[PDB]
């Protein structure tokens, strides 16, 4: 499996662009299992396109001078308020994989979430981060004694808070995957104790079919009962879910659709955030995701209710284009582009941001 | 005619690809007859559309494994909330014809609905179902011994419902149809009784034409009297019809707009059920058509006021492409689809999605 | 300047497939001045579309059968409801030129609109229309005396009322003609007196230029107190005017955007009919114009508030292809076309069609 | 660097002004043409701004008893042939090699007012000579060191303008993709200057500016009604709408949807300029019945320079002219005051319908 080994920085002009240059840089079957979504693609383009729903206003004479991008979540100063979103197998993208992500999220200077089905340990990673923090985002197993053990390690690590990813309880109908029938190229280290045996040749849905289905809000109780960690409840799309979770335990609402790679002709994750917003009504923080490129989506997330936003696809673009520091790359055009946005709107820092107006725009993307 | 004959299975990652590969198997005419619909087809690409007005939610710890997709409708007990829908002349789709499909409906676990216009008789229907529940859907003619006598012969058969198509009094202006100039290149045994001659040779214009135009609501309460078996009134988009049915003595609605083969200029079939459903109030069941492709548009129309669905071209384009094996195949893909969807919706059994919530989505298509 | 002189019957199949196949056998600036419209041609594809915002219902078991689109509009029986729009320069289209078009719709039974910009004499066109009911169309004339004389002259000629074109005291910003430096080639004899020449060698803009700009609701007074007939004013889309046409003597309502060639970046004409029938609230008759192509269009409009509709573009896409037998053919297609629909939406005459429930599409045309 | 603009002058037939925009890439060097043709991100908020005027829709009157419509208008003591004014841009070279002095000569010519932007590629001698004259506003961008604020307006009321406008939508630029994919390096020198602009801009420089100046100060690049609350407040004497033509902020509305709710904010206190997206006269009207007292052109005049120098520039001016005649006759309005009282047809339908 021939992944690319190559280290450099990169330009980004935007990230759209990543892609298709990525594209020619990774093996078919990863790449496009990296890229690809459910269906015919619908739910992410809604992704992309719920941004046009809510326009941002340029706002004159703020007295604003150089924004400060910086904030702060369950203690962790973070140099913008934008977090690595858990990514499974990063060796589909770059031969340093999920170690080289961590590098580049290290030193930017904000948080890694480790991904239960990472290609690499949690060993190489510490070695990728060197002290920097971390959290980690468990699929379970049926078996209880080894979601113990799973979030032990995990804990041993040094992750200061745990994700539970409850949307995928069974795989997405992704056409791309089924198509090339794509099956993981190597192992995923921390999880195989119960695929028991390799997950090399597996596909997405045995995996995800040996992974606990039947997940109940007990689950999130006892996660964080065992952990003694902060527990976030991440996929949610329905205020209820937020209820439930907050209910149950959680100590963060982590509001996406899985990048539409999970249920198929669903709305776009941005125009559910307000709703699960003003039902969470800050009793706690919020991290969204599911199709940010922008600045100006980070913008109209904090805006909309979130606190921070998770990045993805474009991270792992630029991973695979110049390994740590082609996604380093990535996440200092985000800082950049998220300060030249605060500029032109007034913000002069994070807190302003989550109190801008928003014009609403009836029509839409063709508008 | 050259129908194909080759019978197997086929892959079915969805079923909007099906389209394209049964054109490169079934002949010109046949093929477009079966495609195409009224006008330019705006109402069939509606049909589709409507689907993404509302949309799904995923739902997290919903305490959810192995979801039932078994329903019960007037006392038959099918393995997934859908039906196949009454369809005219499969002989032109395959070889083996309503045969093929039929066995393919009764293998899988569901009922069969008995198109007037089938290209072949009771008698060859009934091998292929091996002894699996239809329903005889009627296009009455104008001679009321004629009714009688057709009605006697489908419960002789075993029919357990009729289904009165009541929006055909005259044809759709089918533009390809037209252009082709297409004519049926078989009989229709159940009904050539009151054809000039045999129908093969004959446009469907005139075959309409010579079933009744002044259809009433006496013909409901006569069908149902005579028969002494649950009527079904086919073809409703509007409440006030849907009200008058009932009163009328139907035992069942079947929303639908014939797959945009009728009426042109109308709204998709999905964006009238909701106001239909209000009207019915619970009175009687209700079928759902015109557009079904997804599992999620199965999940849908239950939560819109269904009770089933029918399925339509989708397992057409299957027979075509492999006989009974290639229609049975859809229809498996529609039940692997609908039971990946309850999973992530948090919906255990059939009753379930009936409860569901949608998301209103003003923006349409293209978000 | 080389018009088509065949004569014959044509297969219409749909009227829009006609605008193309004119364009074969028409000369390039004469089919262009036809065809096209004011600026990029959004408010003609507005004109097309606005039929989408109003859906038609199949109604089922209606009791109808063989439904007559007879009518009647100020005394005159026509066999559907439409007339035939007034329209310049028919020699554009074809050689027959206005004759032929009469000879059509008084064959087909309705009543035919005569421009003032005609290329026929009066006595050309009675020829063909053979004792059918006119209706004259007048641009003014800046000189009171030489109105007064058109007039006569259309009164003595047999004209049963006087439509008064008011939209078009200048012209419109139509692209096609400029850029093919469009002038007449022939001449236009009823208005000859007014510009200082022959309407040959000239742009429309310049004829447009010598009739009157300065009309006032005492040009409608005026024309109603000399003609002693029924006056019709034409290009209304705003519900004032209405009002105000009918306090200066108007006799009927014609609703227009001059099939979009008039003022651009301005509604549909068809969404603006129903505020327009509402304040007209039955005192006089209303005609619709702009935009119909189908049965489905001139049912929607007459359930949206007209009595009858115009038809236009196609009707001389009719001649083109076949002089007074091709117009024929589209009149013929109209009527059958409203038939059908008739039939379906459960319409057993002219009067049921306006009682039409509509359903309302928000999705607009990419629904 | 080297920069080969076109040179020759003559008229142009103008059917409509989009056309003018690929016509123009035939004989502008690449990257300076699509520094001015192009917009921030993959330029979505331009193609907003054009299609915001599909939003509200102009209605044909009848019997409005009108001829020979009258398109001029004042404002601030100024008599103009049109309800429209030339926009600040920079860089007039870009489009052709008599720069600024060539459009100031068609704005002239025509009859309305001239607004001359610090980043100017002319002295304010070599645009008075081409301006023979005619009125000008001067257009700034503020510097840090207050000197060079006060002694660039001091020159600017020396050359006789009679107004300010501040810009304040670009402390920072917009991100331009085509700019930075064609590594455009900006040509020429700004001799009304000399980057180190002025970040901090508050309501307090909009006093100060008023205050040394002594002339009517807008305020450029609103489109929050707040910011019109805050501009006239801090003492400006008129209002300019603006998005920059889509080259700042990105993901932002077009210009034309946000005009109402600012006019509203206004009650026409003082006069309104509007402008991003302008290219035809149904804009114009548009724009006037929804609370703007005039518009200002930008690319279009631009497109026109850059195919026949000044004369091409006046064609366009021209076109608009006639264009809003037309228009103004077909909606039944005699005067430029008609047009402000024009109703609207609401589409919430959108650019496809
Ligand atoms: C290739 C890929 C792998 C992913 N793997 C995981 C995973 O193991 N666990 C998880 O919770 N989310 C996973 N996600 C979801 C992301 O955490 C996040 O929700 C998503 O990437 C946001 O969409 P965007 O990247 O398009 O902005 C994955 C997403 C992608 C594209
Ligand atoms: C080729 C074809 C033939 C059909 N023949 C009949 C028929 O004989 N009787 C009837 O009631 N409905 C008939 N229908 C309508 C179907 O019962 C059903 O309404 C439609 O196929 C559903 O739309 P879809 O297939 O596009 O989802 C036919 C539909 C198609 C596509
Ligand atoms: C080529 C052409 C010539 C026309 N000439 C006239 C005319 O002389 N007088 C007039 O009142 N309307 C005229 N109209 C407008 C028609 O009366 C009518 O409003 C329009 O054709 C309806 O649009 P449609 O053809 O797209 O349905 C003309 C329209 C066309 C297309
Ligand atoms: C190439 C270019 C340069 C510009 N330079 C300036 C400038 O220096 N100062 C300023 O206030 N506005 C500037 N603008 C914005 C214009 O004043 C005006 O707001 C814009 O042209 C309106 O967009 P439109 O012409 O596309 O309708 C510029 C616009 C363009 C396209």
């Amino acid at each position: 499996y021939n992944a690319p080994s190559e280290i450099k920085y990169i330009d980004v002009v935007n990230t759209y662009d990543l892609e298709e240059e990525a594209s020619k840089v990774v093996p078919h079957g990863g790449f496009n299992y990296i890229a690809g979504a459910s269906g015919d693609e619908w739910t992410k383009r809604a992704n992309d396109r719920a941004w046009k729903h809510k326009l941002l206003y340029p706002r004159l004479a703020q007295d604003v001078e150089a924004p400060d991008t910086s904030t702060e979540i369950l203690g962790h100063k973070i140099k913008a308020p934008f977090i690595m979103a858990p990514i499974a197998a990063h060796g589909l993208a770059h031969a340093t994989k999920e170690a080289g992500t961590a590098r580049a999220v290290s030193e930017f200077g904000t948080i890694m979430s480790i991904s239960a089905y990472s290609g690499a340990t949690f060993e190489e990673i510490s070695e990728g981060l060197n002290g920097g923090p971390r959290w980690f985002q468990i699929y379970m197993a049926k078996d209880d004694q080894q979601n113990r053990d799973i979030l032990d390690e995990a804990k041993g690590d040094g992750a200061t808070a745990i994700i539970l990813t409850a949307d995928s309880t069974v795989s997405g109908n992704r056409d791309r995957d089924v198509k090339n029938k794509f099956v993981y190229p190597f192992g995923m280290p921390i999880v195989q104790r119960y695929l028991r045996g390799t997950a090399e040749g597996m596909s997405l849905n045995n995996i995800f079919g040996a992974s606990k289905q039947k997940i109940s809000p007990r689950d999130i109780e006892e996660i964080a009962a065992h952990s003694g960690l902060p527990v976030f409840v991440k996929g949610i799309q329905h205020p209820e879910d937020a209820d439930m979770a907050i209910k149950a335990g959680a100590s963060g609402i982590w509001v996406s659709n899985h990048g539409a790679r999970q249920l198929y002709e669903a709305p776009g994750s941005f125009d559910t955030l307000p709703a699960i917003a003003e039902r969470v009504n800050k009793r706690v923080p919020i991290v969204f995701d599911s199709g940010v490129r922008r600045g100006e989506h980070v913008a109209k997330a904090l805006a909309s209710g979130a606190d921070v936003v998770a990045l993805g696809r474009p991270v792992l673009f630029g991973l695979a284009l110049g390994g740590w520091q082609g996604a380093y790359s990535v996440l200092d055009y985000f800082q950049k582009d998220l300060t030249r946005v605060m500029q032109l709107t007034g913000s002069q820092n994070v807190e302003d941001l989550k109190g801008l107006d928003l014009f609403d725009n009836p029509y839409g993307y063709e508008y």
